[PDB]
């Protein structure tokens, strides 16, 4: 029985290395994550792999891993595929944990944009939680933290992470990490997956697919949402994406609004991530 190594980036930047079947489904590999993890709630997690085109995808679950890495490297992430909108109402602290260390990422890439005053915040909550109470000893007037709080750091940003860490003494990592998710949990792009897009008549948006639902971000002054109870149906073909909007009460005819995709394959990847989500938070 033919078995294949696989890598995984976890979220502590570390990599976890195992062996599957080279015929078995992403479940299986997403089994072995979970456990080595001590991940109960998984449902809100997934592995993704870099296509051929170098684009992040989700590893189904349902099927085969050789007929979604295809020609490359059996190479994974291990991240959040649902960020919960209620981060308090999870079971487990370990759940919380690991949504706090993707929510790290997701503010140092500057996927998730932040105001100076709300990184020094979650600065100080990830230091309470990962070196405890502060302690003058390890901050001088120079104090720089190996912890990447932020897409540019500054010292004013570090001074002000300090500060903010004085008033936690007593708070445990639980505890910080709960404070870290109810701030982050508000800012406008919590959870929001953005794909480029052009519009009917050829303008540039982009779509960010949600727990709430589906936003077109058209112009600044401009920004559409549709509730997912609004969407009545979701479909590709070729390089564009449809979305068919309810009829408002009294109306005739739901209303159809088209996107143009850059290709055929990230068309196909909005169709999965909208249809997922839509279950998802239809259940939630
Ligand atoms: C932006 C926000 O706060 N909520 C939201 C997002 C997408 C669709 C409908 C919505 O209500």
């Amino acid at each position: 029985p033919k078995s294949m190594q696989c890598k995984v980036i976890l979220l502590d930047g570390s990599e976890y290395t195992c062996d599957v079947e080279k015929r078995s489904r992403g479940q299986v590999l997403f089994d072995k994550v979970c456990e080595h993890l001590n991940l109960l709630e998984k449902d809100y997690f997934g592995l993704t792999y870099r296509d051929a085109e170098n684009q992040k995808n989700w590893l189904d679950p349902a099927k085969e891993i050789k007929k979604q890495v295809r020609s490359g490297a059996w190479h994974f992430s291990f991240n959040v595929k649902f960020y919960p909108p209620d981060p308090a109402q999870l079971s487990e602290d370990i759940t919380r944990y690991y949504l706090c260390l993707q929510l790290r990422d997701d503010i140092v890439s500057g996927r998730l944009p932040c105001s100076f005053v709300t990184l020094a915040l979650l600065g100080s909550y990830t230091v309470q939680s990962e070196l405890g109470d502060y302690d003058p000893d390890e901050c001088g007037s120079d104090y720089i933290s190996e912890f990447r709080f932020a897409p540019n750091h500054t010292k004013e940003l570090e001074d002000k992470v300090i500060e903010l860490h004085k008033s936690h003494r007593g708070m445990t990592p639980a505890e910080a990490e709960m404070h870290f998710l109810e701030n982050a949990k508000k800012l406008s792009m919590y959870g929001v997956d953005l794909h480029h897009a052009k519009d009917s008549e050829g303008v540039e948006i982009m779509l960010g697919v949600c727990a709430s639902g589906l936003l077109i971000y058209r112009d600044r002054l401009r920004i559409n949402r549709f509730a997912w109870p609004k969407v009545l149906k979701i479909s590709y073909k070729r390089n564009n994406f449809y979305i068919k909007i309810r009829p408002g009460e009294f109306e005739q005819f739901e209303s159809t609004i088209g996107f143009k995709l850059p290709n055929h394959r990230a068309a196909k990847r909005l169709w999965k991530v909208c249809v997922e989500h839509h279950t998802f938070f239809r259940l939630l």
